[PDB]
């Protein structure tokens, strides 16, 4: 049948044009946590109310975090029910898994429903599913639970991405690009859902770097629809994927390790992550942009994973970016904190929306081409080159 | 403006022309070979369960029926002697198990990849992508980063790390590899599946017989492939082409295979009639894959099926009236290696091409042009890969 012209089959089977983002939805747990009052809340709920000096150390970390609030599934009531999670290093993985194996696909489905609504196509047109999370693992995975919760077709092609950490927001785009571009009609639902129940723990005045996560990490899920060859007048791209890369930074061994253990997930930073990123990022820009004749990085619209404010500040200084470049990035960090893989997609959403509100000519702040970066364990840097769409 | 002058031209230049092909297969096993015939004695001894005489006989029956003669295991007596909590049915042991597999999984995976790269014969700098798949352990950075560092691949390889999927994932890594290779001109994809049972190994319980099954069937192993489109003539040598893929969740199969990673390590919760579910539904999957190729006779396909156990194989064979030879390569790998989870169908691919060459067949798939690979695992998920052989 198709066996007598397999070149014809291969050509019919693949898409024509570039992968595009056709919709973005986001969701968070309902409970907003004010950063100004977090130190007091966190030392009370971890029964450390009376560790005065360490409390002020954490207050200082929070005040320099450039975060105003975060959303968290972990409420005071839940922590009351789960005292082992409020301790610094108690056996608590089972407890944490019992939470996140449910909440991760639940929050993800909430984001996906909003993306699907925007997209406006029936959910039976979804052909692929990429689920990304760093909180908990289970078999079948969160990709399976989402498929069930959403009532997608049994035959969706799923890619389940566990435990990759903060660069993975870039990774899901890199995977989605290939899936959508190589399969005609393919519509990829991408979900990044991050819940900090797996990392939350009490303070230790002999292990201060564990507090950094307690100041920075928030909860959130983002969902995208990705597909090539958008139907005219029906589907509405907001960005096109042009090119991707992934690399491990030199001399970055052990910069950010994460171990899933009986005490849950613990992170360790052994090197200067902002310094590593800012010293090397311009090489990634040249690698990505020379072929497109772009060398002035202020002519790009920017999305950078906001692992902490120091990364943003040092990247901006090293590249001499105009202070407006990272504005959308800084705004999501301020309103949501660091939601790991979900973050850059919240930033894409904020940018295309702020751009329509400001009367910009494109979804990329009036500019044609831009860049999205994810940063995480390796030290790994994900680069995605984006095209905006006219507004 | 460079490539901005014509991004349509760019998308055409950036993608490959032809189908993804398998250019090499390498495999590796831990050194310690475990004879099934003596395994009941050994297992009940090392888990300090010799007094459970009736439980042992149940286990001896499981082993006698397993259609497995040999497995390989990272876990040795000595290692188990150093880790008594791993030998218990249910003791806090995740940390000890992680400490093992976070190192052994990439280690064994590197061994398999080195063999595959050697067969391929091209510089390792030409590897552009890496897919690493395992159901044993998790860590940040992942086993994929470890493999990259161990092989000395380019810092810029594009990695897809696939943790905790289970036994269908041998099909999954092909499905992913197919899109990476076909959509990127020049791309050469290192695919590694590496599986170590130290994460699930535990002692017996007479109130959890179904949990004992996995102790009879699971073995360790790693497989590596090089996948790419547009093979370089007379320099690269394809053994299979990837034509078409699907993934599906079988009806009425909720909870049939659940695996939970807990403080006690990896534990499974099993329901349903899995061999019934697969054999009941598999022809639908065949018809979905092969009607477009005008193939309707399942005996005209060469076959690779994940050997979850011999009942799966027997009931698929009965259901479809396959000739008994159809699953020969599948059963041979099961006999020599046990069920090595995601790695298993890749050992069978290797066995398929090697037996075909040795028997003097006209193709890498037993003289047939087209074949099918199936992965089976949690979901219940079925992965389907349509394969082309290559002439010999």
């Amino acid at each position: 049948g198709m066996m007598k012209d397999l070149e014809a089959f291969r050509k019919a089977q693949r898409a024509d044009g570039p992968a595009t983002i056709l919709a973005i939805g986001t969701a968070t747990p309902p409970n907003a946590v004010d950063q100004s009052s977090y130190p007091d809340y966190y030392f009370k709920i971890t029964n450390s109310e009376h560790m005065t000096e360490l409390k002020e150390k954490f207050r200082r970390m929070c005040d320099k975090s450039a975060i105003k609030k975060r959303y968290m599934y972990l409420t005071e009531e839940i922590l009351k029910e789960n005292p082992k999670v409020c301790e610094y290093m108690a056996p608590s993985l089972d407890a944490r898994q019992d939470m996140v194996v449910v909440e991760v696909p639940r929050l993800g489905k909430e984001a996906a429903a909003k993306a699907i609504k925007e997209w406006g196509q029936p959910k039976s047109k979804i052909t692929h599913v990429i689920f990304c999370t760093t909180s908990g693992v289970d078999m079948p995975g969160a990709d399976y639970q989402l498929t069930k919760l959403l009532g997608l077709r049994p035959s969706v092609k799923r890619v389940m991405m566990y435990q990759q950490g903060c660069f993975a927001g870039g990774t899901v785009l890199r995977v989605a690009k290939d899936l959508a571009e190589n399969n005609r009609g393919a519509r990829v639902l991408v979900v990044c859902s991050e819940i900090t129940a797996v990392t939350f723990r009490g303070p230790s005045d002999t292990h201060l770097d564990s507090m950094v996560g307690q100041a920075l990490f928030g909860d959130g899920a983002a969902a995208l629809i990705v597909g090539a060859d958008p139907v005219p007048e029906v589907e509405k791209p907001c960005f096109e994927l042009m090119w991707t890369a992934q690399t491990i930074l030199p001399d970055s061994d052990g910069a950010i390790d994460g171990h899933l253990r009986e005490v849950g997930l613990t992170f360790h930073l052994l090197k200067d992550v902002p310094g590593l990123i800012s010293k090397n990022i311009e090489k990634s820009l040249v690698e990505a942009f020379q072929q497109f004749g772009i060398s002035d990085w202020n002519q790009l619209f920017w999305i950078a994973h906001p692992g902490g404010p120091a990364i943003l500040d040092q990247v901006e200084a090293k590249l001499n970016l105009d202070p407006k470049k990272l504005s959308a990035t800084r705004q999501v960090l301020s309103d949501y904190g660091n939601m790991s893989s979900a973050c850059v997609h919240f930033i894409l959403d904020e940018m295309r929306k702020s751009s329509k509100e400001k009367g910009c000519s494109t979804t990329g702040e009036g500019l044609d081409v831009g860049v999205l970066f994810g940063f995480g364990p390796g030290l790994t840097v994900e680069t995605v080159v984006l095209k905006s769409v006219p507004l």
